[PDB]
């Protein structure tokens, strides 16, 4: 996230990190969301490499066991079946982690809240992006979790040439655009939380940036709009 704060602690507790086996070691790769206790929401560009990963929930410092997290592998991957790894912006970026555990609700780990199918924001509706991504183009990893307002850019406007064109389609959401705040890699596959009737939601599971930076100007950051897959996440669930 570039242009963030430091969270408070456990502030967003659906928030995920999925991490990855690198020898002896793991590392962060992609945020995700807790949406049921043994399923996570992240997006597939994240999963659709072959590697060993695990999902931490309750976390807040990448570099220290804070006690409040918890550990667990991943039993099944199911990326979205349309996605295409070489196309991005073809969209279906998403995929659903089933945790080989149930972990443990509390107060630092929650289930994520998803919009009904099909809802679609207002233009410049309030949302925060929330990761430990890097925290600059070409930057570092946050060591602390972060968040950022980043009001949405309603579909006619994202899509127009003054932005990102024809490289976005309704099937996702846009968000932020003023060159200043962002999200960033390693934010990817984690929420974009929006304030509805005064309840945030997860509408977005963070998909692309521009290829030329984390927050250029007229170049939202680009999410997997998750009320066009409800129907999808919850058939997945239901028969898996
Ligand atoms: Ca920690």
């Amino acid at each position: 996230v570039v242009g963030g704060t430091e969270a408070q602690r456990n502030s967003w507790p659906s928030q995920i990190s999925l991490q990855y086996r690198s020898g002896s070691s793991w590392a962060h790769t992609c945020g995700g969301t807790l949406i049921r206790q043994n399923w996570v929401m992240t997006a597939a560009h994240c999963v659709d490499r072959e590697l060993t990963f695990r999902v931490v929930v309750g976390e807040h410092n990448l570099n220290q066991n804070d006690g409040t997290e918890q550990y667990v592998g991943v039993q099944k991957i199911v990326v979205h079946p349309y996605w295409n790894t070489d196309d991005v912006a073809a969209g279906y970026d998403i995929a659903l982690l089933r945790l080989a555990q149930s972990v443990t609700l509390n107060s630092y780990v929650q289930l994520g809240v998803l919009p009904r199918a099909g809802t679609i924001l207002a233009n410049n509706s309030p949302c925060y992006i929330t990761g430990w991504g890097l925290t600059r183009t070409n930057g570092q990893l946050a060591q602390t979790l972060q968040q950022a307002y980043l009001p949405t850019v309603d579909y006619a406007i994202c899509s127009s040439s003054s932005y990102w064109g024809s490289t976005v389609k309704n099937s996702m959401v846009c968000a932020g655009g003023d060159g200043v705040r962002s999200g960033c890699q390693g934010d990817s596959g984690g929420p974009l939380h929006c304030l509805v009737n005064g309840q945030y939601a997860v509408h977005g599971v963070t998909s692309f940036v521009s290829r030329l930076g984390c927050n250029v100007t007229r170049k939202p950051t680009v999410f997997t709009r998750v009320s066009a897959y409800i129907s999808w996440i919850n058939n997945v669930i239901a028969s898996n």
